[PDB]
């Protein structure tokens, strides 16, 4: 019986070093082996480019290893947050590996040879959201545990007031976006299809040559219009200008790597319509692509003669005086919403804005109301309901409000999350058809234009069946009502409806409140009961899973770090994400400069409990059951005793919190009475740890306030990292 | 006092309201649209209303079993009983409500709303 | 008043209504025999001093509805009779059948008076 | 805002002495006054016979007082278990009261002078089940609270295995009993009726002069043929003998105080017919009434000369040679089934027998199979189905089985529970009619014989309406389907069916599974469901309410002493029974002799929670809600921490468990955040109690293991009892 | 979307009786029928109601999106010609052509957004 514990990047990794030894010590008491899997950015680079490496240097394909392991009914994988590499991050990681004797190739930005174009594609496999599409072979069960909600109640986080006179709102398209021209259908049998564009010339361009579809698959033909999108941006910028409200843009270019940078880019184009007109010729032969934000423009003009570059920056600030005020990522540095598409990520930025009382930062560094532009309507309308609701009701009260768990459809690159390699920026005007290869049958027709974003999302029948089952299970186990958020006026969501209606009958739903509502209705109904302190479960698609599991946890708890994220793997196993967020680069900074790690490991403690509980239910391990029960109360006690990491250096940090957890864990195991072997086994552990409490905490705190050597960043040296992360002689030995 | 105010309506209204626009009028409106003020997504106008201490949030109600004669009385702190309404004839199946608005809640609400309208710079209005 | 706010919100997000495309909203209103608030004028009082306000059956000593009120508070007892309610439900059905349009009874769940009405509507719909 | 807590008899009262102070302290924080009410056997003797008592000695008619309070829409009564006095109990209570200066008359068993008849008739008000009929002005909502059910799953109680080859069965009449001769009708209008017997002679005997009947009342005219009853017994006693299976008899002479002793008596008569023939003349003038069991015979022969009394007992033990084996109540002492009608009580004995695997105890001390004789078929056939089910399915599994909550028609002396003053042993062969005085119309005729038992049960229309409402209420609120146990072949239940069918339509039953099935079908349907882990509500008549709320809880939980018994009164208030069992005489035995009370007050804690919660809803007291939910979580923690009273002397007792409850109740209020004032109010208290925990516990346990002085039994001294029941001064001073 | 519509299916005999029962007392009913019944009925009732089928609309909304407009279901009337060649009087009623053209221009207007074609259709409707 074995649990895989992922070694990842930056902060969670550093924490793992201190925590792995303690989980291993507790897990062996139930005959559980804990093996690491290194899926760091460095490890993934070394696994891809083994060619130029020695035998000792080479790394196995650890990501792909886990990808296979998800097909095994006995899988038990605990996934920690890891880096989704941007280009700058990849570059830094390559230079660190090269510097350490690993001959890996330079990343070729603009490749001049055909062999450079070849390795740039191999690097593309490392860039961006690479891990998640592989590991997510089950659906999402994301929710906050009772002990965490009770902590929020006892220590209410700061929330900004919602004035009834608030001017902030969600501006979104009403025609010409993906939603309003969308086509959809469920497949009657297995088909192999192609995406073609029948041009005005009579020609037929092939955009995607072959894609294998199955029986019961739901496929969409959706497109956004370049013309409608520009017009929309024209209207909303002028409106923001006339009404005097700060302009902001909220998309997710990190994940939607094809469509969303185009959308982001157009916003910038029309906002600065005037400057991009005066410098059209210069910009094209400079190759500036502002889809990468203003960051791309500033970069390609930084090396220009002063007077020439200073004319361009003038034409940008001159364009501002008849434009609305812009939201700032960092006003002190002068970094705006338009700088980089990776700066303002929709799933995080929107809740941040709502929590702050519908506010974002301005040029002067003061919080302002905003027109949160959310071009695609499909998933943005639900935000507006909350805003409106908030205007009439005020800010949410974290002390009294209910919870909104989520049962998200995400398995096997579900819906939009798998459509990246099937999204195309239409080259010229024409008619876009998806066509069956083995028969001249046109399946979904659409009339598109030059610049349009066309795409074909896919959701498979098997994930859908599991998703309905997961929703029913959660209804049954928690007693909470579940609402499926499915529109009637969105073809894709009426297709899902047909399946949800059918597959609900294949279960025992006798005493369960289960209904289906359009998103805006569903959001309202949910808000209506949460404000009265009642709980509701949201059964949603992939993107809504993303949006809602940031929105509500941030409002309820103040963060999305302190929650359960369980993935019941379809083959029978289980994946346990410890965090939906990043790997916290700023956290590492504080540790390396003055050794205080302020990373909260509660998400790791929670996932482990879920992992141990499911291990017992699936393998018949009674000891694992007892370990899970003990850890839960230990986690609960850690919250109650307020022994989570402080942010201020010199005070209790991640390392100290891990001690208290292990103390309470050993304590719980000593005073439990369903397993006598374990009770007496941990009795001396609990006794030893409690009696040396103040010496251990002393050691773990007196070591702070100084620079520390971890031997790198993207590839830390284990020996030196282990020293830093386990500095208490007393704690190490007594363990 | 019997001539003052809305005197006519409560005497003639011995039925219920079937109020509706006639098709000819609705069809004329479609063909000849009246002017409508445009709504700004950034509009600051809102209904301000009480959250506690109004009729709604302290209301009690019942459906009556039988015909009875009730009075409305205030049992004062002193022990004295002031009769406010000597007699009212209730029928079986009558829905009656006991309903009150707190003076103190109303003044607090008003001080908060007037102040809020000022601090935000939005124009105050009262609709009764 | 909350109804108005919903429209305001709706209007902020959807814009102003278009008279050339919008549908009708006819009303079937309960009003017969000085129903609800429209008859409560003779039964509304500005409370002279702090005390308990009860509505009491004069024959026998049964206190039907009690309430704790303050000096300056406004307290009232609205009435709505059973046969008007019967007529109102029937009129709703008749208007539904004749026009062929859906009908929504605007009745709250968190308002005592409107739950009492709800009981009768649920009953008298079975009579048609 | 007043809660009425009932002072009763024996163990529950002793627990109250320690608990009343701590409930008062909590209830005052919400503005609720806890007012006492004394309904003990002693206080009921005093209230009746205030003839020779001083002003200070006199007590109000506390039962009549509470009976009157049920009409008050604000009634909040907590009913603890109380004595339903037998003759020996009555005498002992009288003798103690006399010796303490209370001048009350002796109870004359056989009144010599006619003045003794009046005071014997006045004592008849005190005898037996006198409290329940007065307090039950509502219908029964009996169910096991979720937290208790969960505890039974984690800690299963022992259950005897059911052999497929088991021979045990229910024996019951197929003709000549109440069921197979029943006539019933629903009243058209108000009537006044008399019960008359027109004899064969021509005389008219008035058994009941007048009874006032309302419109919509159901009345029955049921009788049991004496000739049939004896022939049945002859047959069954013979069958049990021939087949070699143990004979047992299960009736309820305790509450069915008129009919069932006649039923019990006849069994003894035909069983020992050979001895009752040899001594018929002697038995006659001794006034032997074996309707009171063999104990009656043994009493009346104990005074006789040795050679004669020994001859009698020899003719009784000699009769066993041609007879079947008898089930024993105490096989060491030789106390059998026939000793006393109050030993084997159908509602408790039948579950106990099923729980054991279909076993009762033998003369040899061994457990064996039994012919469980239940003469009246009406409510016994339902037991047989379970026996059959178990025979094919095995014994129930407490770790996986569902629940069977009950909604019981009992309000206003419903059905058989209010037919005692209307039951008659027929003096001679005739026709038994219930006749209207105004217009000499015979409503129901019936041809009866000498010995036959005749009765007219009554169930009023208004109770039936509330009963149906409570069924739909429970269905809506719990999501469980509900089944009405109504026979198609029983007049009474077809009359009820007419009503249920109609009154259901008066309610919103849109999302509910609600159906009507005959008893045996309903039982089978319910069993088919529990065994698959599914829940079902039983909406039943009065006697079935009693049977099923012992039966299922014994199987699910091991006891009927750990559950909610809510009585929503028809006038608006609520009565909350804390227990359905006795007042535990033996528990007092252990308290006075060795200072350990093993009474489980869980039923009190649960009832109080349901008392405080309903206080919040009815009045609008939000502070009541907070106390209720905090007691709910306090009671739940009591179970999970395993701190219910031990039975062993020297360990944690009733007093000790009351400390832990009040501790957790205090903690739950301190660490909650839905009421700011209450939180900081209990904060120092909760901090106090927890701090000297193993000091208070140390006191409450050290004082055990010795004889103690409470100053009486039926009327214990309030000053002495309070010293004993609150022996921890550390604990007491803390409030 | 059939929510406010009365739609039902009956056998031919029943449907005919049902239809007759309503039309004998001024009520209108649409007959949704198969091919031969379409023929039979659009002669029968138009003859009974109007005397001829040469005074009605026969619109064929073409499946591909267009529209065919039959001006008459009857023949080309040879005897009308005999009168025109011998006496110079054409008694042919072109009312079926006026109505068809009116339906043609109206569909033209709604299909292609032509407002001037809509105005031609309405002016023809009133002229007819
Ligand atoms: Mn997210
Ligand atoms: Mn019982
Ligand atoms: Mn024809």
């Amino acid at each position: 019986p074995t649990i895989i514990y992922t070694l990842t990047d930056e902060a969670p990794l550093l924490a793992t070093y201190a925590f792995l030894p303690v989980v291993r010590k507790f897990a062996e008491a139930a005959g559980i082996d804990v093996k690491t899997s290194d899926i760091s950015v460095a490890a993934r680079i070394l696994a891809e480019f083994g060619d130029h490496l020695t035998e000792e240097q080479r790394v196995p394909d650890n990501l792909g290893e886990l990808g296979a392991l998800t097909q095994d009914p006995s899988a038990n994988i605990i996934k920690l947050p890891n880096i989704s590499a941007s280009v700058p991050q990849l570059l830094a990681a390559i230079k660190e590996l090269q510097g350490k004797g690993y001959n890996v190739p330079d990343y070729p930005a603009n490749p001049k040879t055909d062999d450079e174009k070849k390795i740039k594609d191999r690097y593309a496999k490392i860039l961006g959201s690479a891990v998640n599409p592989v590991l997510r072979e089950g659906n999402s069960d994301r929710r906050a545990p009772k002990a965490v909600k009770e902590y929020a109640r006892k220590h209410p986080h700061s929330m900004g007031e919602w004035s009834q006179a608030s001017r902030t709102h969600v501006a979104t398209m009403k025609t010409g976006d993906f939603y309003h021209g969308e086509k959809s259908m469920t497949l009657d049998r297995d088909r192999r299809v192609k995406m073609v564009l029948k041009t005005k010339s009579g020609e037929e361009i092939v955009l995607k040559p072959e894609v294998k579809l199955d029986a019961g698959d739901i496929i969409d033909s959706m497109y956004m219009s370049k013309k409608a999108l520009i017009a929309f941006y024209e209207e909303q910028i002028e409106d923001a200008y006339k009404t005097g409200v700060m302009f902001s843009l909220h998309v997710k270019a990190t994940m939607m790597k094809v469509s969303h940078p185009i959308v982001f880019g157009h916003a910038v184009k029309v906002f600065y319509k005037d400057a991009f007109a005066k410098h059209e010729k210069l910009f094209d032969e400079l190759g500036v692509n502002v889809n990468n934000g203003l960051s791309d423009l500033y970069d390609k003009i930084e090396a220009l003669p002063a007077s020439q570059r200073e004319e361009i920056i003038e034409d940008l600030h001159k364009c501002h005086e008849h434009r609305p005020e812009l939201a700032m990522v960092d006003s002190a540095k002068g970094i705006s919403n338009f700088h980089s598409p990776s700066d303002v990520i929709v799933d995080a930025s929107m809740p941040a804005m709502i929590r702050l009382g519908g506010k974002m930062y301005g040029a002067d560094g003061r919080t302002k109301d905003t027109k949160a532009v959310n071009p695609e309507s499909t998933f943005s309308r639900m935000y507006q309901e909350m805003i409106n609701f908030c205007k009439t009701h005020g800010q949410f009260d974290p002390t009294t409000m209910g919870t909104v768990p989520n049962v998200g459809l995400m398995a096997q690159k579900a819906e939009e999350y798998g459509s990246h390699d099937k999204t195309f920026e239409i080259p010229e005007d024409g008619v876009a058809d998806i066509v069956d290869i083995d028969t001249g049958e046109v399946l979904l027709t659409q009339n598109v234009e030059e610049g349009d974003i066309w795409r074909m999302p896919i959701v498979k029948d098997a994930p859908i069946r599991d998703w309905v089952k997961l929703a029913v299970t959660r209804a049954r186990l928690s007693g909470m009502p579940v609402v499926f958020w499915l529109d009637t006026e969105r073809p894709h969501e009426v297709e899902l409806r047909k399946k949800v209606k059918e597959y609900l009958k294949d279960h025992d739903t006798e005493g369960l409140k289960i209904q289906i509502m359009p998103q805006v209705w569903a959001m309202r109904y949910t808000l209506e009961r949460v404000v009265r302190g009642k709980d509701t479960i949201a059964a949603t698609g992939n993107i809504l899973r993303d949006y809602l599991t940031d929105l509500f946890p941030i409002l309820e708890l103040g963060t999305s770090a302190k929650m359960l994220s369980i993935v019941p793997l379809m083959a029978g196993g289980g994946l346990y994400e410890t965090g939906a967020g990043g790997s916290a680069p700023k956290h590492v900074h504080q540790l390396v400069e003055e050794n205080h790690l302020r990373w909260d490991s509660l998400g790791e403690f929670l996932a482990l409990g879920a992992s141990l509980e499911d291990m017992g239910n699936k393998t018949g391990n009674e000891k694992a059951k007892v370990l899970a029960k003990a850890l839960d109360t230990a986690t609960g006690k850690l919250l109650e005793e307020n022994k989570s990491p402080s942010r201020r250096t010199g005070e209790l940090d991640n390392r100290g919190s891990q001690f208290y957890l292990s103390l309470f864990w050993a304590q719980a195991l000593a005073e439990q009475t369903e397993d006598a072997e374990l009770a007496e086994r941990f009795k001396p552990l609990a006794k030893a740890l409690a009696e040396q409490e103040e010496a251990i905490v002393s050691e773990l705190n007196s070591v702070q306030g100084k620079t520390v050597d971890i031997g790198g960043y993207y590839y830390p040296d284990p020996e030196k990292t282990s020293e830093v992360m386990r500095p208490s002689k007393t704690f190490n030995t007594t363990l």
